[PDB]
Parts: C-alpha cells; sequence; structure tokens
C-alpha cells in the first residue's frame, strides 16, 4: 500500500523499481526525459561485485540473462609505464550505458512516467508526500527517493547544506573505435583489456582502459551498433589548463592533449589522434566533503544525487547499484512487517554513508595521485 515515489529513471532509480516490485512494493518513477532519446550516451560502464550482486538481486531474471549476454568480461593486472614506454609495474563486467539502460527499462514501461521533471515537494499534514512537477501537475507518495543524478534538486531541497568543492584537477576523456586498422597501428598491451596508467614526469596522467560503446550515437537505442572502443583519461591540475577548457571544440582538446604529450611515446599519439571528433568531453572534478548524519524522514536519496558531484569515471553507477539493493532490502522489511518506516530508511542512510565517505575519499586520493604521483 504505502507507494514510493522515485524521482528519476537512471541507473539507481530503475534498479530500485526492480527491486520494489519483487518485494511486492508500489513504486513509481517519474523521469525528465522522453522514453526515447536523441542522442545516445557514448560511453561504457564497468560493473564491479557490487553492482553485479545489486543487478542480480534485483532485476527479473530476463532483465539478468539481458546483462549476461550484452556484458563482456573487463581485466585486472593493472600496468603502469613511464611516457617513453617503460614498464615501471604490473575481473569486471563491461557493458555500454545505452545497453545497461535499456536492460534496466525493460519491464518498467508502465512504472516509468516520462517528461516529469520534479521541480519541488512538500509534506501533507495527513502524512504523505506531495510532489509537484514543471508541467504543473503534481503526484502524492508515501516515500520519495531522489535518485535525480549530480545536480539533484531533491538534495537541494531536502539537504540544501551539503555543497560541493573543486578538487583542483581536471580531465579530458576520448575514445578511439578499435577497427581493424586501429588494431593492426597500436601495440597489444592498448587492446587485450588490462588497463594502463602513463607516468610521466610532469604533474599530470594518462589512464588507458576500454568501453563498450555504440558506433553511432544518432540512432535508436534498438538499433545501436556496439564495438569496442579504447578510452583514454588526460588528468591534469585544474590551474595548468585553460580557464575555459569546457567550451574548447574537440579539435583544440584534441591539440591541447597532443600538446601535453610533446615527447612521449608515439602510440599514445596515434590514440590520442584516432579518437572520434563527437565524443571528447573536459570536466573539472568536484568533490563533497565528509557525509555527517542527518535527521531520516519518508524522503531519502540515493545515487550520484548524494554520492557523486561530478559524473565521471569511477564507480557512481556501481554505488547507485549498491544504493538501490540496500533501499530495497530496507524498504522490505517495512513492507514485510519488521520494521518502522523511518527507522528503516534511517539504517539506509547510516550505512549508505559509511560506504559513500569510504569511496569520495579514495577518489579523491587518486585523482591528487594523477597531479602529484606519491603512489609510483
Ligand atoms: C563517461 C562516463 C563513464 C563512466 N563510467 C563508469 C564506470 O565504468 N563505472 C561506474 O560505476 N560508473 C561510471 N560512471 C558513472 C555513472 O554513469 C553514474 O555515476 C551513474 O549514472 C549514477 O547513477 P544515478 O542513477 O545516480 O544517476 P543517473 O544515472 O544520472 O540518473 C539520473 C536520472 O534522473 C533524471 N533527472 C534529473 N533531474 C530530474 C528531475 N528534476 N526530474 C525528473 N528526473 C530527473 C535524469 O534524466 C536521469 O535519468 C561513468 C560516468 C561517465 C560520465
Amino acid at each position: 500500500s504505502m507507494h514510493v515515489g522515485i524521482i528519476g529513471a537512471g541507473i539507481g532509480g530503475t534498479c530500485l523499481a526492480h527491486g520494489l516490485r519483487k518485494h511486492g512494493i508500489k513504486v513509481t518513477i517519474y523521469e525528465r526525459n522522453s522514453a526515447a532519446s536523441s542522442i545516445l550516451p557514448g560511453y561504457g560502464i564497468h560493473i564491479n561485485s557490487f553492482g553485479k550482486q545489486a543487478l542480480q538481486e534485483c532485476l527479473p531474471a530476463e532483465n539478468w540473462l539481458a546483462f549476461e549476454e550484452a556484458s563482456r568480461y573487463i581485466g585486472g593486472q593493472s600496468r603502469f609505464y613511464n611516457e617513453r614506454m617503460r614498464l615501471l609495474a604490473v575481473q569486471r563486467l563491461s557493458i555500454s550505458r545505452t545497453e545497461l539502460k535499456e536492460i534496466l527499462n525493460k519491464g518498467l514501461a508502465n512504472t516509468i512516467q516520462w517528461n516529469k521533471t520534479f521541480v519541488r515537494y512538500e509534506h501533507i499534514e495527513n502524512g504523505g508526500i506531495k510532489i509537484f512537477f514543471a508541467d504543473g501537475s503534481h503526484e502524492n507518495v508515501d516515500v520519495l527517493v531522489g535518485a535525480d543524478g549530480s545536480n539533484s534538486k531533491v538534495r537541494k531541497q531536502y539537504l540544501p547544506f551539503i555543497e560541493r568543492f573543486d578538487v583542483g584537477v581536471s580531465m579530458i576523456i576520448g575514445r578511439a573505435r578499435l577497427t581493424p586498422a586501429l588494431t593492426a597501428l597500436l601495440p597489444q598491451n592498448f587492446r587485450d583489456g588490462t588497463p594502463n596508467s602513463i607516468v610521466p614526469k610532469s604533474p599530470d596522467w594518462l589512464f588507458i582502459s576500454m568501453w563498450r560503446a555504440p558506433v553511432n550515437i544518432h540512432v535508436e537505442a534498438s538499433l545501436a551498433e556496439i564495438d569496442n572502443f579504447i578510452v583514454w583519461v588526460y588528468v591534469a591540475a585544474t590551474d595548468s589548463l585553460p580557464d575555459n577548457i569546457t567550451d574548447f571544440s574537440a579539435e583544440a582538446l584534441c591539440d591541447l592533449v597532443q600538446s601535453r604529450m610533446i615527447s612521449w611515446d608515439p602510440s599514445l599519439h596515434t590514440l590520442v589522434q584516432q579518437s572520434d571528433m563527437e565524443n571528447i568531453s573536459p570536466l573539472h572534478l568536484r568533490s563533497m566533503p565528509h557525509l555527517l548524519p542527518w535527521k531520516s524522514s519518508t524522503v531519502t536519496l540515493l545515487g550520484d544525487a548524494i554520492h557523486n558531484m561530478t559524473p565521471m569515471t569511477g564507480s557512481g553507477a556501481n554505488t547507485a547499484l549498491r544504493d538501490a539493493l540496500l533501499l530495497t532490502q530496507k524498504l522490505a522489511s517495512v513492507a514485510s512487517g519488521h520494521e518502522e518506516l523511518v527507522k528503516a530508511i534511517s539504517d539506509y542512510e547510516q550505512q549508505m554513508r559509511a560506504y559513500a565517505n569510504e569511496i569520495v575519499g579514495i577518489s579523491l586520493r587518486s585523482a591528487q595521485n594523477a597531479v602529484i604521483h606519491f603512489s609510483i
């Protein structure tokens, strides 16, 4: 009878809705986008053990089998080189974001309410929460979950004092299709599925890995053509890049990274030169301070809404999935008669803060290490 309203049909929100349905809980998702996107995401997601367990425990079996079918293994043995190809030091599931979303959306056609942009909520005096949308509509629910991403309006209303800070580190991310030709022109360590890190003398870094991703981002999702892409990530101090790097053309971003790699091994140049000019992304890294407890209520948050101020390279998808499994389990304990609602929400929030804080800390140190090189 408790009706859970979720803002956002992203990774976390869809996983959550599957989980709640499994436990017999009434659930609706309100999503700002239309059911058919115009552009596909150009990137891949690597699923770790937390993400994998969340998917297997929440998804209907037919969705889980589709996930197993679409994913591929991506490797361990991460290698470290200097910038002159000298080796310094030496199992996840890889899937495209577009496939993962199609799999997550399957079975939710009559759960997801499309074109519903959350604007605010109000507590109703009888208990319950009134949700207002940008088109002027409203709905009433018993529990509100903000799964609405890094700039979550739900979080901004519920926990207004949580503020992001600039890390002082920025990155430029590109992809290159592993075509027959490119495969011939790159050494095997670029294509074998083990990630590589290039550690130069300069205060910056180049990370190399692989994504499964669509060749053409301008087709319907069900028609996406999925291939292997090398992904590269150039990491440096924000102050070492142009003030307006985020407004640079793809061509200027490419030029800039090549300028930073003068003298580095030619294979690294070949990779960057052969990258896709429609999918090069500059990003300024932002983080948040340690999450302190807050008083629990029938409004809560999951995913990037509470974990990641930057939608970035990292483990955001996995953490969003982890949250969804956890919140499913806690809301199920209320449905099944074992715990009070707000107490169960509190338990979720306390556990989530513990791993959230740990992960944020790890991410921050990793970013700093790209510039300082204290780990060598
Ligand atoms: C290039 C790239 C590579 C990545 N690779 C990885 C990886 O390998 N592994 C990993 O674990 N993570 C990875 N991530 C991170 C991962 O994609 C995100 O952390 C993850 O999407 C977060 O899930 P979420 O459900 O919290 O938010 P999202 O998946 O962003 O979903 C938020 C949803 O809320 C909707 N929404 C927003 N505002 C409103 C509103 N006002 N009203 C209604 N709906 C709203 C959005 O439209 C969206 O559907 C990567 C990210 C990027 C950008």
